[PDB]
């Protein structure tokens, strides 16, 4: 009974030990959450499958041609600067942009790849007839998941955010654009979770044999495609890993405990060398 | 006498308390193995020389013009668009594509550099008279060793492997694209480390003065650079630091001895209190 | 008053295990930084402004021809070729090359842009009318700040040294790049902190409505913009975050006394087994 019930109480002692880690711990993190541009750590986690992305393109006269998915292989056009083969889960939405109040932007969204394993792959196609402007390019940015924007309950206010996410881009015309998208994720110290896109661009030359009468119209080709399944996380170092600071906090509480018994064993040593002398 | 036994016991006990601690992380170790989908970890180690990378082109019908190694500096081109100067260690394999196994394909893989710290680059050139095709471009993917590759039993399926990896991309026709790569290791849990890359490409404009006779042809040119000497080494996190699992698992040990001598002592106290009060 | 001295000496004594804790780190500390090629670890760090870069141009023969801030939006130009609207912090200096020393290269450095929350960029253009070479590019490295450049007392020292970095780049012609370059800041053991770049560039056609007789020369446009806040630093890992060093240190010390304990109970358990026995 004795032994049983000296199991017992190591074991509530054990939890009490662990409660008050818990507590030392959890007043680590509310102090540190308080404070801004805290040191972050990266943390690396792959994934069987990706969530679908979604691809807000700026088309702007632009007409979409063709959207298509595909594995790891483009086939050759059938035709281009041509419609037709267009099935892609594609929302229009367009809204004022959140930098300049007087101007409303058209995004078309567009479901992004979600086999990496299967190297899945989005193509798309634009024409545009007449243009006017010196550059031609498409602006397109990608935010976490299709998704959540589908069943979003302000879309309005969903878009704006993702403009304020750094992951927005260009493709030039005249050329196919292989964009092979990275996932980063970074959790801010209020909670919610910012995610923002890395790429790696592969502009390859489109060479047109269509008559010189078509000539004027340029065709815009960009590809879509996750590059890796990891997924990159960001985080707080302290929280990123928490064992680092448990062990830390169970080192500095015996070590506390150590210093207490060295000094019960200090007191009685002193003064048993006093009562000698004196 | 008796304080060197004292000591030697001190040895001993510490090797047995280090042996059940490596015991109980070899536990941890062996049982994160098993499950999918771990968080791994981050670590940069700079190399003072690069091993030397394959680079597998894919030309198809275009021919190899010039393959040359330079340092920091590519010498103005004595004619575009004819052969000479080629001396690089070229290894001819072609073989069934691991995704559609109907179609073969034919890979040149050309030794990359290995001295980044003098800024050491590859050259490649390739012609092609007649194409039928919208997009100009050669397929090329980056393995780790090019020695691997040489001393391999199994030619093909070492190929087949580098082609599940996901370092494929392209390069423009028509353009000069500067490769910056940089490798990234992975460690799998069963062992094997995996291996793939990132590169930061430089499309350059290509001019041409040559004869409107041979304008006909398309010149493809593509450097490849290692980025900087740090190689990314991504770990589960567990593994790839140790030493915190090791102070944790200590951290732990002590706590629960700690403990022990708590309860030894409360026992104790509350065995008098309860001869005091009966 | 015994109990008043009692904490005084646990103050004492924690002080103490600090220090020695302290010690032993450093030495650590300083056993490793001798050894050359450490493994090292990953933390970020966002800021709210970056500190203005230095953007080294060399247009050689080109001039520059506008150079203009603007923030998340390039206004249409309003004359393509031709001059004006030039005011950035462009500083001139030209010196030899510290990889070939018989070449003296012409460096063009603009102060890049500082607030990545709002999206600054930094517009340039250029002209070139009479060019003999294969490819029209200008050559381009990114170091940590404009202002170490400025107040730095040899000049062509820090330029040899950037040229050192791995950062260098280039932008074809007759293209917009849009380069979202990223701090990447390495501690070396010695102690000084080298800087690399990393770039996502999105090249752009330009088309020109230019009369044909200026279609000779050749106009090259670059921007530059900060992706993300967050600063990728790399240190070594022990040194990048001490307090598990210091954890398992503690750990360490504590098995230690632990076992000192245990060999104290142990010498008198098998002293009385003995006297019992014989
Ligand atoms: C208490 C035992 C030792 C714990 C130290 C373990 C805590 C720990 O690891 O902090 C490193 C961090 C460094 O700041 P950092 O710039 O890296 O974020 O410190 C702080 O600045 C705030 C600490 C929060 C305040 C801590 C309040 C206890
Ligand atoms: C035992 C003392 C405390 C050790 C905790 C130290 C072990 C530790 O750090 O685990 C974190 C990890 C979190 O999982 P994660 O998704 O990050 O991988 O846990 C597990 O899921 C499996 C643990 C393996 C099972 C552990 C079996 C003991
Ligand atoms: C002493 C208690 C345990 C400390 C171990 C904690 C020290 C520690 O974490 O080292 C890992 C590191 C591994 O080398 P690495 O290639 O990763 O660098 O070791 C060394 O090589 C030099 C150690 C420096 C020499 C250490 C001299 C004490
Ligand atoms: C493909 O397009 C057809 C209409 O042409 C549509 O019915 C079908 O659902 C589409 N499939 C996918 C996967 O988009
Ligand atoms: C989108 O733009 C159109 C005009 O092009 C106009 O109907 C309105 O601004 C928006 N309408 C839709 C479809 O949301
Ligand atoms: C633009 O309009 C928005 C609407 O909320 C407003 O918040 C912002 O201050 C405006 N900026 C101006 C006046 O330029
Ligand atoms: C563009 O030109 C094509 C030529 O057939 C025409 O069918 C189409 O209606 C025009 N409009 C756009 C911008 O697609
Ligand atoms: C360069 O080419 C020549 C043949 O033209 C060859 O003998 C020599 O080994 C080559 N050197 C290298 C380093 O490739
Ligand atoms: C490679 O392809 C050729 C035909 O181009 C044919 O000999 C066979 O498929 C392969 N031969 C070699 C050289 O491996
Ligand atoms: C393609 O051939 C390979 C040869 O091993 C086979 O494993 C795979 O199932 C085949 N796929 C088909 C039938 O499309
Ligand atoms: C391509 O054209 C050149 C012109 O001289 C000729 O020498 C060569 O044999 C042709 N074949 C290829 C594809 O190199
Ligand atoms: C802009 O240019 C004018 C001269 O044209 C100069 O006085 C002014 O300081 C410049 N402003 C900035 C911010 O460069
Ligand atoms: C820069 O080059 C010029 C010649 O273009 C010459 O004056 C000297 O090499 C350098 N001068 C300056 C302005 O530093
Ligand atoms: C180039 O000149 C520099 C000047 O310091 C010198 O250190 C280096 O050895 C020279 N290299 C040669 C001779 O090619
Ligand atoms: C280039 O041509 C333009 C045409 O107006 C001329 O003004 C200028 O002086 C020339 N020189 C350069 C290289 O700018």
């Amino acid at each position: 009974l004795k032994n049983v019930f000296s199991v017992l109480l190591i074991f509530i002692y054990l939890l009490l030990m662990a409660v008050a880690v818990f507590l030392v711990y959890r007043t680590i993190t509310d102090f540190r959450e308080k404070l801004k541009h805290p040191v972050m750590s990266v943390s690396y986690k792959e994934v069987d499958r990706y969530d679908a992305p979604g691809i807000a393109l700026y088309p702007g006269q632009a007409q979409l041609l063709s959207c298509k998915h595909h594995y790891e292989v483009i086939p050759p056009l059938t035709s281009p600067g041509q419609p037709g083969d267009m099935n892609c889960t594609t929302q229009r939405i367009n809204y004022t942009d959140p930098f300049s109040n007087q101007t409303v932007k058209s995004a078309l969204i567009v479901q992004g790849p979600r086999e990496v394993k299967k190297r899945e792959l989005v193509f798309l196609q634009f024409r545009l007839n007449k243009s006017s402007e010196d550059f031609s390019a498409i602006d397109y940015l990608l935010f976490s998941s299709f998704q959540e924007f589908l069943q979003s309950p302000n879309r309005v206010g969903f878009m704006q955010a993702c403009e304020s996410a750094y992951s927005s881009w260009k493709f030039s015309g005249g050329f196919r654009t292989w964009v092979k998208m990275s996932l980063v994720k970074t959790k801010e110290e209020d909670g919610r979770e910012a995610v923002e896109f890395r790429q790696e661009t592969s502009v390859v030359n489109y060479i047109d044999q269509r008559p010189a009468a078509k000539k004027s119209a340029q065709l815009f080709f960009v590809v879509f495609e996750w590059k890796d399944p990891f997924i990159q996380k960001v985080q707080d170092i302290v929280t990123a890993n928490p064992w680092n600071t448990i062990a830390l906090l169970c080192g500095a509480f015996l070590a506390l405990f150590k210093a207490a018994e060295f000094a019960k064993l200090s007191i009685k040593w002193m003064i048993k060398i006093r009562k000698r002398y004196l």
